């Protein structure tokens, strides 16, 4: 299959604003990880591949995702970022964990209907 570029944004746009909509829990997934404004030097050393819902939202919008699956997996990038890089009990993990949440109930009707 060939997917057309606004079809397939536009059936995975939904699933984007429902992690991006979550208040408070996407408050630390809206925009990329600045560790200098966050005082951690240590996160791109432990962090290679960083992902943010900002940035998954421009990849969307600009033609980036040719299959729903590069979509899924920028989305679980983001999620083990956070699980690999912060404390279970932290609010980045909890957090982290609402959102797949979210994730998994959103993306898996969409998935069927492709």
């Amino acid at each position: 299959a060939a997917f057309k570029p606004e079809e397939l944004r536009q059936a995975l746009m939904p699933t984007l604003e429902a992690l991006y909509r979550q208040d408070p829990e996407s408050l630390p997934f809206r925009q990329p990880v600045d560790p200098q404004l966050l005082g951690i030097p240590d996160y791109f050393d432990i962090v290679k591949n960083p992902m943010d819902l900002s940035t998954i939202k421009r990849k969307l919008d600009t033609g980036q995702y040719q299959e729903p699956w590069q979509y899924v997996d920028d989305v679980w990038l983001m999620f083990n970022n956070a699980w690999l890089y912060n404390r279970k009990t932290s609010r980045v993990y909890k957090f982290c964990s609402k959102l797949a949440e979210v994730f998994e109930q959103e993306i898996d009707p969409v998935m069927q209907a492709l």
